[PDB]
């Protein structure tokens, strides 16, 4: 019947016209809501940045690790916590002035990995909002550096926790229209010489100005993996640590967050630089450059603090590598790891001595 | 053939199922968006608290009231909002931008004339829950007559304000300390001032605890009514409202609440209490009392270790311009 079809058409055009209409109102609401969400996050980002500014763009921490179940009769020095920020160490040698230092926070032998991450988590957000972060673990060998950054399968550290935070955040960000991409890169620094950790073929790399920014950095010939998913990253990390076989080398692991918002044509890029510094201990029993680097690094932070105008980042491979992350907007976390034992008293006092020169900068 | 019109019935069935799927697609994106937008608003407001708590012990909010349903003939000046906390006013006449032509001030928050009573109280909220943690909160209303002070502190039975709204939460909080055990006693109080002569909003010529939510809500409205002031018979009265609290774990958590509705800030009597409050306040901020009955009276639920809060009410009218600028100036001065 032609009349049936004719009637089904007229109805069809009716449902189509009603749907096109109701369909254009959603498009309209979706639009404003989109705009107000972008605008809202934007302010949220700024409100977050203010809080980071108020707690400090450069904060120093202290972490005396618990003693190992295998060597304990080496009477740990005498530790006293004058408050959750100030700590003092005395030696058990029967008779300097005193040895007391202030931090932004002090973690004792019972502070869990989870507890230290809580000092870092806020920064994973800043990196996602386009800021650069640097996280160091400074101290003598055996004091706690590696266990703090990487950790142990039994109890994980800063880096593994950051990746879980990253992917969880990144995943959520999608609901805002941001598509994030992570650039992974791992490297080492023995004698002012850079070594890639995702390859074996020796190749000479070097720090050079970046394409679209003479202020940014670029390491030529290094492996820069574009993370596919957390499996891909887990593979990369395990693979990295693999070839890392030391306490006289600087291990840097950089994750660069490239956020791309398509419909708003806005781009965001921040970076996390997790550094497992080399032993700060003094030579006893040739290690020229290792004392250079560490001092250069601690001088650049001290400069950054007193707002020194022209800073010589190039005076060292490391300080040159992290230069764009030691800049203005940047935030820097510094974990001073320490050993409780007697034999480390003088060494431990050396480490801690950075806490005084940091705030004496006022 | 004409049965060839089955071509269009088919072609249409698709457009139909097309716009149908596309209908259902936008409804999902729009649900996620409102969802996310709501998460993004919460975070923003909490970080905003952390910021205000991190810097000072005194918040300043600015509130611009919309034109009353009866003032379609009053001219307004040009208002400009640059942020959520930066507002500027420009006079209507040219010769006005001839002298320091830039009136722009910054506060912890600026409320548009279309801001709901709930939007306001939402900034105050964080301070009520703070009283049960031991502090002395202090809420103020400042501005000329016809600005929004009373409407903000109290409100209208159709639209409740801060003083009422607190109450609600004040309890919903105790319903939370009464879990493993803790008991509270709401010591309410109601007074006022006229010309340095304190009266009372309860009896006629006076602290009674509260043992019933609506009970507190009663002596509250009683006071509201006992507050018999039709316009300038209230242009010089300071409507204070003490509300001390105490709690012992079921070791006596003492807090407070000091809601105030100051007198018109514009030119007139004495009104020194204000020029006095200002000094007392700027001096506290400077961080280093009986010049007015007011200051002296609430000279403890202030000072150090107490979170205070001030509202600056303004009218969007051109004839108010100097008075407004006078009010923003003051606030800014705190700023
Ligand atoms: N906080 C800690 N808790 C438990 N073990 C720790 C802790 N810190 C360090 N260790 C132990 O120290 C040894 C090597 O750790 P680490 O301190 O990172 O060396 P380095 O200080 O040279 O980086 C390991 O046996 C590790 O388990
Ligand atoms: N934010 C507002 N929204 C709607 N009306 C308001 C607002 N603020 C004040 N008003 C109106 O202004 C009039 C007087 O209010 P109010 O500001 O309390 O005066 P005063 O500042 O002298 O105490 C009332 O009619 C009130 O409804
Ligand atoms: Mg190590
Ligand atoms: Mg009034």
């Amino acid at each position: 019947m032609h009349a049936a079809l004719s009637t089904e058409v007229v109805h069809l055009r009716q449902r189509t016209e009603e749907l096109l209409r109701c369909n254009e109102q959603q498009a309209a609401e979706l639009e404003t809501c989109k705009e107000q969400l972008f605008q809202s996050n934007m302010e949220r980002k700024e409100l977050h940045n203010t809080v980071m500014d108020l707690r400090g763009n450069i904060r120093v921490f202290c972490r005396i690790r618990p003693p190992l179940e295998s060597e304990e009769n080496r009477m740990c020095c005498t530790w006293t916590y004058h408050d959750e920020s100030t700590v003092e160490l005395q030696s058990i040698d029967a008779q300097m002035g005193q040895q007391i230092f202030s931090f932004d926070q002090v973690f004792h032998p019972l502070s869990s990995q989870s507890d230290i991450f809580e000092m870092v988590s806020p920064l994973i957000q800043s990196a996602l909002d386009g800021y650069n972060i640097c996280i160091f673990a400074y101290g003598q060998t055996g004091s706690g550096k590696t266990y703090t950054m990487d950790g142990v399968p039994e109890s994980v550290g800063v880096i593994p926790r950051t990746v879980d935070l990253l992917f969880d955040s990144i995943r959520g960000y999608r609901n805002l229209g941001w598509e994030y991409e992570i650039k992974a890169t791992f490297l080492e620094i023995y004698n002012e010489v850079l070594y890639d950790l995702l390859s074996n073929e020796q190749k000479d790399m070097e720090i050079r100005m970046a394409k679209n920014n003479k202020n940014d950095i670029y390491v030529s010939n290094i492996t820069e993996e574009t993370v596919l998913d957390p499996n891909h990253l887990r593979h990369l990390m395990h693979t990295a640590k693999m070839n890392r076989a030391s306490s006289r080398s600087h291990a840097v692991t950089k994750l660069e967050l490239i956020g791309r918002h398509a419909e708003k044509q806005e781009i965001s890029v921040g970076s996390i630089n997790l550094v497992d510094l080399a032993g700060s201990e003094s030579p006893k029993t040739e290690t020229k450059n290792i004392k250079r680097s560490l001092s250069e690094l601690t001088n650049v932070i001290l400069a950054l603090l007193q707002k020194q105008d022209h800073i010589p980042y190039r005076n060292s491979k490391l300080t040159h590598l992290l230069m764009p992350s030691l800049g203005g907007n940047s935030k820097t976390l510094m974990f001073i790891n320490v050993s409780p034992f007697q034999d480390c008293f003088q060494e431990s006092v050396k480490s801690l001595r950075f806490a005084a020169s940091v705030n004496s900068c006022k």
